[PDB]
C-alpha cells in the first residue's frame, strides 16, 4: 500500500515518544517500559490498517487537490499518519476492552491481550485505559501548534462517546430491554422479540460506523485542512452505508469465514448476539425453522451451534447477504457519484475506502 | 457547604442534557436511558464531592479577586460547577473500572456498580468507558466558546494518562518488577524488596495526588482565568505533599478504620498491595516479626489477615502515622505561607482542601 512504509515509520517515532514521555514525567522505570513497549505492539500492530491508512490516503488526496508544495505536503503527510495511529491506538482500545466482555481466546492470529498469561483481565482493563490515554497524547504534542487540534480532539471523543453508546446497545441486546435492570439479573430472552432489523442497524452504525468509517474520512479532511470543501451530510450518509456493511461482513464471517483465516475465535451464536444473521433468519424463516433456532440459538454446547450453523446455512443467509450487498453496491456507488461532482479528489478517497471493504475476505 | 446546592443543582442540569443528548445522537431509547440514569447516579453520587467542590471554591475564590460584574462571576461559578463534574465523572469512571480490578465488594455504602446483578463486570467495564466519555463531553459543550477549553481538554486528558499509569504501578506491586512479563505468569513476591518508600510514593503521586489535588486546582484557575497569576511549580509541590498524605490516610483506613464508617471493604492486606502500612512496617518492624509477615500477607485466610493486623498494631503503625501528619502538617503549612505571599486568594482555596484533608475520618 502506498503509504505503509511512511505509517509504519510514523508508529516507531509515535512509540519512542510515548515511552520516552512516561520516562520523563512519570519515573517509567526499565521493566514498565518494556512491559508497555510489549503491550503496545501486540494491541496496535496486526490488524489491516484500513482506519489508519484511510486518514493518509485522504489526506494524500486533498493535498493534491489543493496543490501543497513539498514542504507543506510532507507536514500533512505526517500529521496524517500520527492522526492515522490515533485511530488504531482507539482501535486497539476497544479490543482489549472488548476481549474481556466477550472473554474471547484469540485476536489478530494471537491470544488475546488479557490471556496473556502474566497479563490478566484485571491488568488488561488498565492496559486498555492506557492505550486510550495515549491516543490524545499524539494530538497534544504533535498538535500542539496546529489550529486544527481543537477540532481533532472534538472529533476524537465525540466517536469515543458514539462507540461506548454503540457498545452498551450491542452488550444490552440479548436481554429484554423492559427487564434491564441494574438491581435484578434477568435471563436471556427466549422469544427474541427484539431481534429486529432497527436494532440491528442501532448496534453496528454506532458500535463501527461512526469509528472506522466516518472518523478516518473527517481526520483526513481536518489534517489536511479541507472539511470546508466536502458536503457534510453526504460524508456522514455513506460512512454510515459502509459501515453498517463493514459490521455486517465481520456479523456473516463470524460463522461462516473459518476462525484461522479471520485471526480470530467469534462466539456471537453461543452468545445470543443480535447479528445480521440472527436477525435476517428470524425475520425470512418459517416458523418451525424459527423454533428450531430458539430452542439451540445462545448455547455453548457445540452441537447446538452446528445446529444454528445449519438453519443459517438451510436458510441460504449467503445469498441473501449476497443480494444485501448488491444493494449496498448500488447505494454506494449513487453517494460517491454525487460527492464526486462536488469534489472529486475526496469522492477518490471514499472509493479507495470502499475498494477495500467491498468483499474483503477478512 | 457553601457551593453544595448550586453543585448539584448543575449536576441535574448536567445529566438531562447528557441523556437529552444521547436521545438525539444515538437514538437512545427509554429502558436504556433508565439504566444510564441509575448508572451515573450510583457511580457519581455518594462520595464527599472533595475534588469538584475544590474547582467551585477556587474559581469562586480568584474571580473576587478580579473585578468582575455579576453575569460573569455567575458564569465562572456555573463553569467552575462543571468543570468539577468532570473530576467526578472521572473518579467515577477510575472507581467503576478499579472495583472490577480489585474484585472489590462495596463502594460508597452500596454494592460496588459491577456487582449489582443486572450489570456484572463484562458490562460495567463498558459503563465506566461511557462515563469517562460523558467527562469530555461536557467540556466540548458547556464551554464550546470559552478561551479555556483546549487547556481544560489538556490537563484533563493529561491527568487521565497519569493515573492509568499510577494504576499501573498499583496493579504491577506486588510481583517483583524484573519478572514482569506478559508471556509468563509469575507468583507474587515472597521477599517483598521493592516495597520501599520511593515506590510507595511513585504509586500514590501518580495513581491520587494528581487527579485529586492537583487536577481540581488548575481547573479551578483555568475557568476563573488566573492560572498565570499563579506559582505553578509551587502549585505542582503542595499538591503531591497533599495529595500523597490523602493516599497515605486511604491506606492506613484500609486496615483501622471499620468498613461502614469508611463505606467500603479494603482488601491491601489479602491481595498484598505496597501499601503505606506495608511499606513502613516492613522497613521498621524487628527481621523475626518481618518474616512473619512475609509468611501471613497477601493471603485471604482470616486468621493471616488478623495476625497481619496485630502485627501492624505491636509495630505501633498508627502512631508511626501520626509522626508523619505532624511533618506533613509542618511542609503544608510552610508551602501554603509561600504561596500566601504570592497570591493570598490562591492560598486561602488552597487552605480550604487541606482544611477538608487534614484528620479527616474517611
Ligand atoms: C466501546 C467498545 C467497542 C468495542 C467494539 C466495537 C466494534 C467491534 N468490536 C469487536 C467485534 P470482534 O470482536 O472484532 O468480532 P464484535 O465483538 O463483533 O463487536 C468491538
Ligand atoms: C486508572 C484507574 C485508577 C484507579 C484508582 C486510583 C486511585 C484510587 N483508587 C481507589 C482506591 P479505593 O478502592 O477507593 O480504596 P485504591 O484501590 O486503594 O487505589 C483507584
Ligand atoms: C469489526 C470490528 C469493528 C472490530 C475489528 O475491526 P477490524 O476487522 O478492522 O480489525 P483489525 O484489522 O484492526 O484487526
Ligand atoms: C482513595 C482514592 C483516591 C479513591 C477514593 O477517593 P475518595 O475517598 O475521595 O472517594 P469519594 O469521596 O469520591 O467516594
Ligand atoms: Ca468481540
Ligand atoms: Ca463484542
Ligand atoms: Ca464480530
Ligand atoms: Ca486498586
Ligand atoms: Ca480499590
Ligand atoms: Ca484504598
Amino acid at each position: 500500500m502506498a503509504h505503509m512504509e511512511r505509517f509504519q515509520k510514523v508508529y516507531e517515532e509515535v512509540q519512542e515518544f510515548l515511552l520516552g514521555d512516561a520516562e520523563k514525567r512519570f519515573e517509567m522505570d526499565v521493566h514498565r517500559k518494556g512491559y508497555l513497549k510489549s503491550m503496545m505492539d501486540t494491541t496496535c500492530l496486526g490488524g489491516k490498517y484500513n482506519r489508519g491508512l484511510c486518514v493518509v490516503d485522504v489526506a494524500e488526496a486533498m493535498a493534491k487537490d489543493t496543490q501543497m508544495d513539498a514542504a507543506a505536503m510532507e507536514r500533512v503527510l505526517h500529521d496524517a499518519c500520527v492522526c492515522g495511529w490515533m485511530i488504531e491506538m482507539l482501535q486497539a482500545h476497544f479490543l482489549v476492552e472488548d476481549d474481556i466482555m466477550d472473554h474471547s481466546k484469540t485476536r489478530r492470529g494471537k491470544p488475546c491481550w488479557y490471556l496473556h498469561p502474566g497479563v490478566t483481565a484485571q491488568v488488561a482493563i488498565n492496559d486498555g485505559l492506557i492505550l486510550l490515554a495515549w491516543a490524545t497524547q499524539m494530538a497534544l504534542h504533535y498538535f500542539a501548534d496546529r489550529p486544527f487540534l481543537a477540532e481533532v480532539l472534538r472529533v476524537f471523543h465525540d466517536v469515543d462517546l458514539t462507540t461506548t453508546i454503540g457498545q452498551l446497545y450491542d452488550v444490552t441486546s440479548m436481554v429484554d430491554s423492559a427487564k434491564l435492570d441494574a438491581k435484578v439479573a434477568h435471563a436471556n430472552t427466549t422469544d427474541y422479540v427484539e431481534y429486529t432489523p432497527f436494532n440491528h442497524r442501532r448496534i453496528v452504525v454506532y458500535k463501527t460506523a461512526y469509528y472506522t468509517y466516518w472518523l478516518p474520512l473527517v481526520m483526513g479532511l481536518l489534517v489536511s485542512g479541507t472539511l470546508e470543501k466536502v458536503d457534510k451530510k453526504a460524508t456522514h450518509k455513506v460512512a454510515m452505508v459502509m459501515g453498517e456493511y463493514f459490521q455486517v461482513q465481520d456479523d456473516v464471517m463470524d460463522c461462516f469465514t473459518p476462525p484461522e483465516k479471520l485471526g480470530k475465535i467469534g462466539t456471537d451464536i453461543e452468545d445470543a448476539k443480535c447479528s445480521w444473521l440472527a436477525v435476517t433468519f428470524l425475520t425470512t424463516a418459517p416458523a418451525e425453522k424459527v423454533a428450531e433456532f430458539k430452542a439451540n440459538y445462545g448455547s455453548t454446547d457445540p452441537a447446538a451451534v452446528a445446529v444454528i450453523k445449519q438453519l443459517y446455512t438451510e436458510q441460504n443467509l449467503l445469498a441473501r447477504f449476497e443480494e444485501y450487498e448488491k444493494a449496498v453496491v448500488a447505494e454506494v456507488e449513487q453517494l460517491i457519484a454525487a460527492l464526486e461532482a462536488q469534489n472529486a479528489a475526496f469522492a477518490a478517497s471514499v472509493k479507495v475506502l470502499w475498494s477495500k471493504t467491498y468483499k474483503r475476505q477478512k
